[PDB]
């Protein structure tokens, strides 16, 4: 499924990010922005060897299972191509246990290269929420 900004961000405000562990809803949006669209279904391969998966850019370093790499730790409990569902919920799950868990949103990747140090709130600028 892909999702556009303000369709997205009132998404994941309905799912509860907003101001999830400190963090005002836009970090959430923001991140989740990858190859000029937010797509349920996409996958970022990194140079680290790792993948971020899904509308969340959850990385499978530590996250989740990929299926290929031996000793994930797999802390979300769940296989990778499941975080690719139409449904977010398991992906705002794993997110928030990202942030909660990792002690900060400097756990996630995605928010840490792409997010950290921006006005991260024009991210929900001009929608309905």
């Amino acid at each position: 499924k892909v999702f556009g900004r303000c369709e997205l961000a009132a998404a994941m405000k309905r799912h509860g990010l907003d101001n999830y562990r400190g963090y005002s809803l836009g970090n959430w949006v923001c991140a989740a922005k990858f190859e000029s669209n937010f797509n349920t279904q996409a996958t970022n391969r990194n140079t680290d060897g790792s993948t971020d998966y899904g509308i969340l850019q959850i990385n499978s370093r530590w996250w989740c299972n990929d299926g290929r790499t031996p000793g994930s730790r797999n802390l979300c409990n769940i296989p990778c191509s499941a975080l690719l569902s139409s449904d977010i919920t398991a992906s705002v799950n794993c997110a928030k246990k990202i942030v909660s868990d990792g002690n900060g949103m400097n756990a996630w990747v995605a928010w840490r290269n792409r997010c950290k140090g921006t006005d991260v709130q024009a991210w929900i600028r001009g929608c309905r929420l």
